[PDB]
């Protein structure tokens, strides 16, 4: 995979380049294969200012993960100040914690790792498992790290008796890497999951900074569905924005997202009419009121 | 070796249709999935080939061609660009498949339907790198459209008792959809029949969904005449409306059927003619058929 | 390499064609016409049914060319066979496999579901490029209504993914090439109405009334030497109140056993009447 | 690579200097790959003193596991006196036991050995027996050696003939080093697992002692806390531990360590501030009581 | 490698000062390689008169393993009065087959080899069906001999397609050498191993004589106690050790080793903290405390 | 050294038994291939060694040694020669490696036994070359039987993801089977316990299968008497018949077995003796063993 040598390149120069101590480190090939899978800020588009109707979870976000991780000497007073083991968010489906990862990775100045599936189970006998030894080695080496599985709850499953044997000597070695012997210096373990229940008992465990990213209310609807309709041209009077956020009973972030969209297609209309036969109409209450049948 | 042959006649082909993807290389996992493209000379289905969802097909295009298609044309605003999925959902037999073949037909995106054959493997973590370069391809060939036919079974309800292979594989598919490393203009289409069956978590990032319901009496008059073109009906001995409204619930194919079997009826005589080697399809074969 | 070899010597356009492992197990269930004993003068009783398979399956289905001048003159994407037990659908699929010159590829359960993750859908994708290639094709599910069953959300992943890549490649976005799937099944209530859809040719072979009882208990007793005027078939054809074909199959083996008897007891150390059939039937 | 030619240098010419005995002993590659992954007592940070809720159990482990296996001499009074073939630290999800290897590798003078799946399972053909065969020969070299298994239970599955066959003649492999013929000289395979009945009876068995690592009661609950709370500054009246110890009803002791991390940030409040725009606060009862619902 | 080519020259020395008769053969690599893993009786602890409970098993292993073996002139009258091709120890854990295979080291003057996995399958292609045949023919060189595959379930698996096609013709040739054309000159297979059903029906098949060594009983759980506490000393009349014995009811040998020993250090607690700033009487009340009947 | 002894004992051997081997010189893979060559002299079992077989005896005359062993005899049709190959497949332990003694034993053709220790080879390209070799010298020791012992492993189900050496090493030894279509008067003779685990190509030139199956009330009696000679009987207090339908389902193996534990525990006062004639083996010994 030649584009695999050209990321594990850029990923690694890029890495160089923002932070000059890790000029001196080599890698192992597995941990160079971890490296291909390291997403940098400037790839990112989330902010916490795209992130609407979360405040006192990306404050607790902040003061709990951020801050006792990228800036150690700041809690160096007390021992018991320092980063979590993990941290997992959880909650029912398009509540942000995607862009919660995001922008982790904007904002938070430490390496991220977003690893998925595709990049950790391998083929050969005994490959996995050092892939994720490598991938907590360069965790180790990139010292301020956040390490993502995206859909957390498949990788730690109800572990079983009738489990997959590289499965679960996997599961194995992962839990070992996160709280075994040999602890991990300045390592967290952020994951983001739909349903906690499936994550073992174990694994729970020692991912202990959770938060309940939980369906939007009154007021995070509102706050977030000002964050979406920005850099979009909305209107004076006839256009009351805040029935139409309670109005959305249940409705999760992206339930919005897709209904803003589809209102502002159907308040560009003519301008689709005029681009298809070559001024976007004020996002008003008609759009959105015809579609939510409140 | 047939799998390779269709990689390069769909590589090849894919190059010579858009230039501007020849200094492009792919790993081998996306040349598995690169055999499973399909391209629109293949498909026979247009849009003048389907009847009765002339708003459906309206709101198909204005929400997910154009959007999809001409992004100059959508830069406009941040918040009119394209779904990152599409769901057909609704009743058997009411024009989902060939809403795809037209959607590989008219669209211009580069078709990808694949099945749970390519998909799904033997071998440890082969089937998530399957997946991986499913999406990898897709942002390769920047507009796109990825298929999944009956896609309900792909997605279903998320266990605790499902198989390793397959949960890990639902996770991909998912982190590949709405994950960190957003897919750029790459929809995702997909059939089914049963939106239930469908994982809560698939439904929300599969955001446009068109209710494909059964035919009403105006649907049902605009499949029967777009079925009967190409064959030679009556002038006075024939009333299409009447049979349109009498097939009370029938979906599009179970017309394709009762329009088969009246064909056959009619041209009866024709094939007499060919054994010793048509007639105007009117309402007696339709009506002796189906039983009002 | 039997089944394709007699596949290349009865239709020497497929020599080209290359196979892939998948595509060679199908291959194994491959059914010839010449390891078939019925033909559609061993069906009795089901002359209006046989003359409408016929016009409907086997000729759209067998010679396109007669039928290309409209094009909706075409075979049936499948076809079902359904009904009560023992009224005849195995042996119409034996004639179809026998008179319809189609690549006749009947295949069970075990061929299909495999134990390995991911095997039997691409047994599922290799039986229809199979078909694909042998273009003149039938693709037989004996006893369908087990493998398109009511789905559910309680059903076996690689059950619901087979089930879905079944369905796919009846018709789906790639078009199957003159490739018919003609089923036979007892139970059509079990069948899944995507399945049924899709399945739109359906026959009731239902149970035998008197006149196709008299023909089905004329086809049966062929070969077997009967009665000249002690022997009146007609009240019993009739007198068989409900009677399947097998019913009447097994009534006449017991009969003959019963009229043989002195045949039996000769090579130990007669005309087939109604006595026999008389004593038995009540 | 070659950061692991240095690690095996490195974990060598430590154990040699620790115990002069060992120059003469050379080894072959595969036992060289194996001292890569030697633990030493001065990169562990826990002790028995940083223990808490577990001292019967910590007298126990001496009395049956460090002392029959560090000092022999003293025990070579009678035959049945000596090391267990195996130790297994079994008990429901955090409390204790990887502390309980980091001070077996801290107190007992034993040459750890704390070994995961990757270093064990590779890719080749037969090259995973040789690692476990020059394991146990190193341990065996290592004549005061303790052999760790982080997550031992997707190591001991239950056998099938359905697993792997490398994965079934490793296991064969190991359990054949551990109570063969050639036994192993003053060698105790010390495993820490969270399901023991994931375990093969075989492999249970060649695992003798066992210690039921359960979920901390009240008086395990007040000594963890107060273990948990050193180096922190708490509070002489307003501060009453008891009742919180006996209010986490079933909180596993890594419970107990991030509700004492959330409740110090709580009170360190001032001191995140005043880093911010720039003493803690005495750790009183009214951070643990706002957060954990008694 | 320089430790294991001092193993390979010490066993053959060994070898040829212990039977003279083997000074004339010479071996090629891989019969090295396999001489490497020869188990001489020296280096073994256990007796028979350190196996409790299997005084029948014992007898019966003799008289139809060791004796068939070991004194053929003895048993040259009938034709069908030799060894057999192979013998299997199977049974629950802990009851004593490895210390069968022990002792079988030790009474018996074979050449005893043990070998496992590491010294069997190597990386390189073929090499390991070379080891099999270098390790028979050693076999045959060492004309008495016992060749071990300790838990031998995982060698003999159950043979299927989706096998490695090395382990397949490794099983293969292992198969051929045991029961092949070229048949092996008083050349004995024994194994241990704990699941028998995971052994193939052929590997099983040419491992005519399987002795069941089962769960001790009363009687054996009685003498294994007894045979365990030998060199330790104990009580009078405080100590009743057949309630001890039955008391156990389904532990196997070694639960039993384990019981014992944790019983030894709760007796001798007492000289455990003397020593470290003789030894109590191993009564019952150890055992009884501990074992919950 | 001991492979080059072995190698000029075989080739003397070989040319004293038959003269017209003198002119013929070897390349060095095919003298190693002479290092695995089986004598009659060295086999202990003939056919009057092998019971419950008959029927199965005389074909195996009849189409596999006399087509191959008396072409001259054969001479008169050009389709009564030698087959291709045998394979000798059944249960475990129902003669089939005595078979293969016994061809070794009675039938004059130049043996072969060899296993996969002396075929596959570390080096590249070796192996191929050992089995082009073995098969030059089996053309040219020109009345041959090549016997591989445990065949399904080395015909194994063909995979695309078999080792290399070993796909190229049975592309090579079934073209040199195909090659010998009793050109060289050569017969593959293979013995197999699971004949599924065969590949199809594999088996195809592989026509002459015997099914040495589980023996039956008549073969397990002439098994049992076979074994029992040369051991001393009773006249009337040992009935055999008994035990020999008695033993349901037991291989020509296990009934070896059974007969050499009840030999010592009939011969237990002989051994006790001897440490310091036989007990004629009679119904207690068996019938205390064997649980009906
Ligand atoms: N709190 C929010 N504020 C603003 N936009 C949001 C929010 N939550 C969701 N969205 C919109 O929804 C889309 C996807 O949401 P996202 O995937 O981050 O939620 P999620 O909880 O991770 O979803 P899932 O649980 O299904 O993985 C984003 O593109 C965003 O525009
Ligand atoms: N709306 C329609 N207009 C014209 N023909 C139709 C229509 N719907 C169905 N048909 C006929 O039915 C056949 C199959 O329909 P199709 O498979 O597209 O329906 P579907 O909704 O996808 O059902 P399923 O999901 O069960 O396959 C087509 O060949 C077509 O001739
Ligand atoms: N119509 C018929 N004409 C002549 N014989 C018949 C007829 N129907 C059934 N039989 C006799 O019954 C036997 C089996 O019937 P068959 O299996 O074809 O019926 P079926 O409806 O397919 O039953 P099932 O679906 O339960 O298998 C045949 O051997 C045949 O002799
Ligand atoms: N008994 C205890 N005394 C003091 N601290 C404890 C105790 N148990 C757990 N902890 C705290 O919990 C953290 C992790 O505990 P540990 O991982 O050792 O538990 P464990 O029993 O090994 O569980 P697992 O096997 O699931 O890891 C430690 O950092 C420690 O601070
Ligand atoms: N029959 C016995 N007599 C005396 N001691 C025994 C006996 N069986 C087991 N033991 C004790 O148990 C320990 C291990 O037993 P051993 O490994 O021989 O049994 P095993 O059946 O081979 O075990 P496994 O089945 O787990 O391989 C020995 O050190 C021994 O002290
Ligand atoms: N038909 C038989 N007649 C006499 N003895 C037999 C017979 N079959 C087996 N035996 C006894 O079984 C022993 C080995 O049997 P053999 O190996 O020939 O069986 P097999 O069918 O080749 O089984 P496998 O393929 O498992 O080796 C011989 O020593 C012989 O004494
Ligand atoms: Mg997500
Ligand atoms: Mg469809
Ligand atoms: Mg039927
Ligand atoms: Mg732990
Ligand atoms: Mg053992
Ligand atoms: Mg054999």
């Amino acid at each position: 995979s030649r584009e695999s040598k050209a990321k594990q390149s850029l990923q690694w120069e890029k890495l160089v380049k923002r932070s000059p101590a890790l000029a001196e480190v080599t890698l192992d090939a597995y941990e160079r294969t971890i490296l291909s899978s390291i997403v940098t800020p400037d790839e990112i588009n989330i902010t916490f200012q795209d992130i609407g109707g979360l405040d006192p979870l990306i404050s607790d976000l902040h003061e709990s993960v951020i801050y006792p991780l990228m800036m150690p000497e700041v809690y160096s007073n007390s021992p018991l100040l320092q980063a979590p083991s993990g941290v997992l968010l959880y909650g029912p489906p398009g509540c942000g914690k995607t862009m919660l990862a995001k922008a982790l990775a904007k904002e938070s100045g430490a390496n991220f790792i977003s690893i998925r599936m595709s990049s950790i189970m391998d083929k050969w006998y005994g490959e996995s498992n050092k892939i994720v030894d490598a991938m907590f080695s360069l965790a180790n080496k990139l010292q301020p790290c956040i390490i993502f599985i995206d859909q957390i709850d498949s990788f730690l499953r109800e572990r079983s008796s009738t489990d997959h044997e590289v499965t679960a000597t996997l599961k194995a070695e992962f839990m070992t890497l996160w709280d075994g012997l040999l602890n991990n210096g300045r390592v967290m373990i952020i994951g983001a999951t739909n349903r906690i229940n499936d994550i073992d008992d174990a694994f729970l465990r020692r991912l202990p900074k959770r938060f309940l990213v939980s369906l939007p209310g009154s007021d995070q609807r509102y706050k977030i569905l000002s964050v979406l309709l920005k850099d979009t041209k909305l209107d004076e009077d006839e256009f009351d924005l805040q029935l139409i956020a309670d109005n959305t009973k249940g409705f999760s972030g992206s339930d919005l997202k897709e209904l803003c969209r589809e209102a502002a297609l159907d308040a560009a209309k003519e301008y689709i009419k005029q681009k298809r036969q070559l001024k976007i109409r004020p996002l008003k209450t008609k759009d959105f009121t015809k579609k939510l049948r409140m």
